[PDB]
C-alpha cells in the first residue's frame, strides 16, 4: 500500500462520485489530516483557477500529474471541447490520476500521457493532434522546468500569448527556471504569492519521569 493508492481509496469511499470539488476536498482534507503530499493544495489552487478562468484555454499541458489533484482542479474549469493533457513518468501515478479523473466525472476532458515530458514533448503535435498550447502547468521535478520550456519552444509548442503557470517557485524553489524566464524579453512575468500546501505540522513535547533504577 502506498501513500497515493490511500488518496485514492479515501476519495472512492468519502467524496460525491461526479463532484470534482468533493474530490479535491477528500484530498485536501486527507492531505491535511494524515498525510502530507504534494498537492498544490487549496490556496495556490485557488490562484490557479483565477489564472485558467481569466484565460479560457482551450488546450492546457500540465507536467507532472500527481495523483491527479491539479488535473481535477483544471478540468473541472475547462469549457466544452477543451481538452487537458498530462505528463506523468511514474505508472502508478498515471494510474491514480486516471482513477481520480474518471470518479470525478472528468475523464472525457483529459488525456493522460505516460512517459518522461522530455521524450513526450516531441510528440505531441504528430501523435494528440496538437499545434501550440493555450497554457502549460509545471509542476513536476523542479530541475525539469527549465530544460522542458526550452523544449517546448524548440518544438515550437508557444505561441504569442501561451500562458506558462508554475508551482513552487519560492519553495522547493525553481532557481534557474525562474532566473531564465525573469531575465528573457521572451516572457512576460507575474508573481503570485501564497502558501505552501498543507503545513500544520504536529510535533510534540515528551515528558519522561524517572522513578529509580
Ligand atoms: O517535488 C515536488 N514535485 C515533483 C513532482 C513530481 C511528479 O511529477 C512526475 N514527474 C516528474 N518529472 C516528470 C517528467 N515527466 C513526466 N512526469 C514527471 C513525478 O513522477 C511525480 O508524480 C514538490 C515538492 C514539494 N515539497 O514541498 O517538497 C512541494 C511541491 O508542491 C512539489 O510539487
Ligand atoms: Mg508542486
Amino acid at each position: 500500500d502506498t501513500k497515493e493508492q490511500r488518496i485514492l481509496r479515501y476519495v472512492q469511499q468519502n467524496a460525491k462520485p461526479g463532484d470534482p470539488q468533493s474530490v479535491l476536498e477528500a484530498i485536501d482534507t486527507y492531505c491535511t489530516q494524515k498525510e502530507w503530499a504534494m498537492n498544490v493544495g487549496d490556496a495556490k489552487g485557488q490562484i490557479m483557477d483565477a489564472v485558467i478562468r481569466e484565460y479560457s484555454p482551450s488546450l492546457v499541458l500540465e507536467l507532472g500529474a500527481y495523483c491527479g489533484y491539479s488535473a481535477v482542479r483544471m478540468a473541472r474549469l475547462l469549457q466544452p471541447g477543451a481538452r487537458l493533457l498530462t505528463m506523468e513518468i511514474n505508472p502508478d501515478c498515471a494510474a491514480i490520476t486516471q482513477q481520480m479523473l474518471n470518479f470525478a466525472g472528468l475523464q472525457d476532458k483529459v488525456t493522460i500521457l505516460n512517459g518522461a515530458s522530455q521524450d513526450l514533448i516531441p510528440q505531441l503535435k504528430k501523435k494528440y493532434d496538437v499545434d501550440t498550447l493555450d497554457m502549460v502547468f509545471l509542476d513536476h521535478w523542479k530541475d525539469r522546468y527549465l530544460p522542458d520550456t526550452l523544449l517546448l519552444e524548440k518544438c515550437g509548442l508557444l505561441r504569442k500569448g501561451t500562458v506558462l503557470l508554475a508551482d513552487n517557485v519560492i519553495v522547493p524553489g525553481t532557481p534557474d527556471f525562474l532566473a531564465y524566464v525573469r531575465g528573457s524579453s521572451s516572457f512576460e512575468c507575474t508573481h503570485y504569492s501564497s502558501y505552501l500546501e498543507y503545513m500544520k505540522v504536529v510535533d510534540g513535547l515528551e515528558k519522561a519521569i524517572y522513578q529509580g533504577p
